[PDB]
C-alpha cells in the first residue's frame, strides 16, 4: 500500500528438472501491481536449448501484479513487506505432474522470485516433449481462505498444433509470511501471452493480465 | 424452434448414497432461453434421508443455460433427439460419485431419468451428518472433443460453524446427433435452496445459468 | 466354522449402468470359504448383450470365500451371520470411473450378495467400449484396519488383445454390520479366471483363487 | 553380466525442496546386488535439521540391489553400463505431492545415485510436517513393460505415532539408456527399516532387503 508502488519491477531465478533434464531462467519484469499488468523477459541461462514445451514453464514467471477491487482483501498484496510462498501442482491429462514452489520478497521497488521447478513422466511422443502446444487459453482461478492461506484451483488447458487442447489441472496454495486479512470466496480472470520469443524458446517475452472478482452471477 | 421460451420439465432420480437407496421426483420450470428455472423435489423413496441434500441438488436440467448468439449452444441443438450426461463427483475427504442423465422432450416438457451412486462418505464427515449449507456460486470450463461437451468445475459446500467443503464436477456431454459445436468457454451459475421441509423430503431450488467468453481474453 | 459351512453356495442380484446402459446380472456360486475358492455362473437378465467388455463388472460377482490363516483375523467372516457391506471405487487409467456397492447377508448356507455397479466416461473407442479386454492379471489387495472397518487398494490390470495392459486402480471399503477382531496390515492373493462364456458374454462362468498372508519380505 | 559384481558401494548425491526448505543429503551405501540385501548411511549435509520426517526421503535413497529369479528378466541390471533414470511421483493421502527424480550411473564397483526431490503440500500440522511418522510398512511394487519402460505401482504406508497408518501412493517409471530383454508383469517386496539415526535426523543408517517374484496366486 505504502510498500508496493503503481509501478514496480522484478526478478525472476528458476530453475529445475523435466524427465530429469535440468535448466535455469532468469528473468526481468516490470508492471503495474494495481492494473493487474505485467511484462516479463525471460533467458534460459542453463541446460538450452530446452527439449520441452516453453508453455510448461510461462506461468511459474508474478501474483502481486493482480487488480483486486477495493471490496475483496489482496492476500498477497497485504502480505508484504515480509512476503510469501506458493506451491503448486500441476497435474496433465497424460499423467505427467510438476511440482512448482516460489519463495517472493520485496526490496525497494523491485521483487523477487526465486522458483524451483520439478516435472516428470511427460511421455515421450506427448505433446509438450515433442513441443507441439501453442500457448494457454485464458483462465479463471477460484480462490478461497483456509487456515491463514490462500487455496488456488484452475482448469488450465494448452492449444494443440493441429488444434484440440491438452489439459492440465493447476492446484496452487499462497501462503503469506504473516497473518493477513483473508478475503471470501472469488476468482482472479488471466490471459498469459507469449507475444515474442527466439528459434529455440532460449528468449521469451510474455505479457499477463490479472483482475480479480466476485462471482459473476451470485 | 424445438424448444419454447417457456417450458416445463419432470425429474425421476434413484441411486444410493453409502448403499443407501433412494428415489426422488421433481416437477420443475423456467426459461430455457433466459437461464432461469425452479425445480420442486420429493423424496419418494427411502426418506428420510440419512445424508446432506446438497449431494443431489445439482443433480436435479442443463436445456436452461443463457447462450449469447455467439456461442453455440450444445444442449439446445441436441434437441429433439436430446443427450445424455455423465458426472463424476470427487470430494475431497475421499467420496466419490457417478451420476448419470438422460434427458429427453415431449412436446413442451422435458423428462430427466437420473440414476445417482455416491459412496466412501466418512461416517463423521460433513454429508452423513449433514453439516452443509448449500453450494457457492460456481463456474463451469467447458470445451469440445470428439464431438461431446467436456465441463469441469471447483465446486464447495458452505459448512456449519463457517469453511468449506471441497468437491470437483466432470460432466461430460453426449447429444445424441452431431451439433455445431462451440469454442472454449464457461458457464456461470447460482443454486439456491428456496424451501424445504424439516427433513429434507421435500426440497425446491432455483438455479441461474449464463454461458459467457472468458472474462479476460 | 459355526455359521460359515467348509461348503457354501450363493445368489448374485447385480443391476447398474455403464454409459447410460442399464443392465441386470443373476449368479449360481458355490465354493470353500475356507480354501479361498469359489465357481459362479452368470446370465445377464436384462440389457443384453452388454456393449462393453464382461471384465469390467467381473469382479463384482464374493469377499467370504478368502482363505486366512489363523494367525490373521478374518473381518468379514468375523462380520456374520449380521453380514457387511463394501464400496468400491474404480479409477480407469483413461479416465473412466465406476462406483460399486455391495450388501452381502447369510441364510443358512447361502449367501446373498446385492450389488449396485454405476461406471461412466469410459471412451466410446477405448478398450471397454470395443470389447479388447482379454481377462485381469491375477492381483494382489492391500488391506489395513482403520475406524472399525478394512479398507483395500488393488492396483489392477486388463489385457488386451495384441498384447499391452489396460489400467485400473480399486479402492474397496469393508463395513462389518457389528464390531469385530481387526487384522493387522496385510495381503489378500487372487486370481479370477472367466472360465467359459457364450459369444456376446450373456452367460458367464468365472473362477476365483483367494488366499491372505503377512508381507513376503518383513 | 558381470558389469556389476556381487559385492559393491554406492555413493547418493540428493538435494531438494519440502514446503520450500531447501536441502541437500549424501550417502554411501554397499550391498549384494544378486541377493537384494544393501545398507546406507545417510548424511544431511545442507538445510538441517530438517524441519519434516526424514521418512519421506528414505525410499529416495537403489534398484539394482534386487534379487531377481533367473526366470524374470531384471531390467535395471541388464541396464548397465549405460545405466537408467527413474521418475517418480509420491501422492499423500492428506494431499501431499511429491516428484523424485533419479540418475543412475556405474564406475567400476561403485554406482552414482543423483537424485532431485520436491515435496510440497504438506500441512503444517500433518505427521510429516510435525514428525508423526515411525517408518514404512513392508511394501509391494507392481511391474510390468510398456513402451521400452518398466512401470511400478506400490500402496505404501507410513505408521504413526499412536497407532494408524498415513497412506502414500507411489508411481515409478524406471527408464534404461539402451534397450534391453523386458520382464512380464510381476511384483517387487521390500522392507526398508532405519536402523540407527541421531536425534534430529541428520545422520540416518538403513537397510532395504529387495525381492522380485511372480504373483503369488497365478
Ligand atoms: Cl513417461
Ligand atoms: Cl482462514
Ligand atoms: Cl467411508
Ligand atoms: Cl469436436
Ligand atoms: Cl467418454
Ligand atoms: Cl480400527
Ligand atoms: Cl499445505
Ligand atoms: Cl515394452
Amino acid at each position: 500500500m505504502s510498500v508496493i508502488a503503481t509501478q514496480m519491477t522484478y526478478k525472476v531465478y528458476m530453475s529445475g528438472t523435466v524427465n530429469g533434464h535440468y535448466f535455469e531462467v532468469e528473468g526481468d519484469g516490470k508492471g503495474r501491481p494495481y492494473e493487474g499488468e505485467q511484462t516479463v523477459k525471460l533467458t534460459v541461462t542453463k541446460g538450452g536449448p530446452l527439449p520441452f514445451a516453453w508453455d510448461i514453464l510461462s506461468p511459474q514467471c508474478s501474483i502481486p501484479f493482480t487488480k483486486y477491487p477495493e471490496d475483496i482483501p489482496d492476500y498477497v498484496k497485504q502480505s508484504f513487506p515480509e512476503g510469501f510462498t506458493w506451491e503448486r501442482i500441476m497435474n496433465f491429462e497424460d499423467g505427467a505432474v510438476c511440482t512448482v514452489s516460489n519463495d517472493s520478497s520485496i526490496q525497494g521497488n523491485c521483487f523477487t522470485y526465486h522458483v524451483k521447478f520439478s516435472g516428470l513422466n511427460f511421455p515421450p511422443n506427448g505433446p509438450v516433449m515433442q513441443k507441439k502446444t501453442q500457448g494457454w487459453e485464458p483462465h479463471s482461478e477460484r480462490l478461497f481462505a483456509r487456515g491463514g492461506m490462500l487455496i488456488g484451483n484452475n482448469f488450465m488447458a494448452l492449444k494443440l498444433e493441429g488444434g484440440g487442447h491438452y489439459l492440465c489441472e493447476f492446484k496452487t496454495t499462497y501462503k503469506a509470511k504473516k497473518p493477513v486479512k483473508m478475503p471470501g470466496y472469488h476468482y482472479v480472470d488471466r490471459k498469459l501471452d507469449v507475444t515474442n520469443h527466439n528459434k529455440d524458446y532460449t528468449s521469451v517475452e510474455q505479457c499477463e493480465i490479472s483482475i480479480a472478482r466476485k462471482p459473476v452471477v451470485a
